[PDB]
């Protein structure tokens, strides 16, 4: 019975694998403070973004895949650390974090995981991860290719003989979709909604091609202020989107011109992985597949990919 762990610190939730049992945390990376004291962390934090009274703040403190407010995200690790302690597993925990693919950032994750008990700290590219995870055959002589929309990045690599032999991070992802519905919903529908709002479009109609299905979303007008009820489409939802699946889809067709000739060929035969919280957007993989002329794969359980990658290393 072990305590070390893998942890994928994603900018909209966090999961930890643990050695010798798997998966034991997956909660939203949110932090509420109370005026500044720790409030609460993870599940119960979510759903006070924007709806916070006077005396209490609500944070995401990660962003586009690194950490922004320092001391808010060291406290987020370590709450999650130490609900997951095992007082019958042994000590000295080594700790996996994933970072995307700077010296300084790196440096970041690192000596903030050694703050809350971890003994040692390996840090593994994000999209090495996700390769793992999604059962990619990472180890071989062949070509792979992973595409993991994360929260904060894309993270696009092509893999083989335990390396990576391309990658790269583009910052669009799932929070930048989240970011385009609200200001779409500003601009075409004159509603400001807060995140939580803009996450549930994302999840319940979001597309990245036009079909359709339709919701109801409340918020704040947006010149005279009051509470107001719109509906919105799945063709809405994918106008919406547009922008930031076109940055994925190019950063994906960048990649493919890196590929040397005979990974390309390994490649030309089974195509791209899709992993993450993106890789469930409706018909993604389907507009990556008209843009490239390869098959593109969702992953199985693709939102616990990179954790389950972590804790394959963990575990060997």
């Amino acid at each position: 019975i072990s305590n070390d762990i893998a942890i994928d610190l994603g900018t909209a939730n966090t999961l930890i694998y643990q050695k010798g049992k798997g998966i034991v945390l997956n909660e939203p990376s949110v932090v509420a403070l109370r005026n500044k004291v720790v409030h609460a962390v993870g599940i119960e934090a979510k759903q006070m973004l924007g709806r916070t009274p006077g005396h209490m703040e609500a944070i995401r403190p990660m962003r586009d895949g690194v950490i922004a407010d320092f001391e808010v995200a060291e406290e987020m690790i370590k709450y999650f650390i130490r609900k997951v302690h095992n007082r019958k597993g042994s000590g000295n925990p080594k700790v996996i974090v994933c970072v995307p693919s700077t010296a300084v950032e790196r440096r970041a994750i690192n000596d903030s995981c050694l703050n809350a008990g971890a003994r040692r700290v390996g840090l593994i590219d994000e999209p090495m991860a996700a390769a793992i995870g999604a059962g990619l055959p990472i180890h071989e002589p062949t070509g792979s290719m992973v595409v993991d929309i994360g929260g904060g990045t894309t993270e696009v690599a092509v893999l083989s003989l335990s390396g990576i032999v391309y990658s790269r991070s583009v910052r669009v992802g799932g929070d930048k979709m989240d970011e385009a519905i609200i200001s779409y919903m500003r601009r075409h529908h004159n509603l400001l909604i807060g995140e939580t709002t803009a996450e549930r479009i994302k999840k319940e109609i979001g597309t990245a091609r036009a079909p359709g299905l339709s919701i109801d979303v409340k918020g704040r007008d947006l010149m005279q202020g009051v509470p107001r009820e719109v509906r919105i489409s799945e063709k809405q939802a994918a106008d919406a989107l547009a922008e930031p699946v076109g940055q994925i889809v190019e950063a994906v067709k960048v990649a493919l011109e890196a590929t040397p000739p005979e990974l390309a060929s390994d490649i030309a035969d089974k195509g791209i992985m899709l992993t993450g919280g993106g890789a469930l957007l409706r018909g993604l993989d389907a507009e990556i597949r008209d843009h490239t002329g390869l098959p593109v794969t969702v992953a199985d359980d693709p939102l616990s990919c990179v954790a389950l990658g972590c804790g394959k290393v963990l575990e060997h």
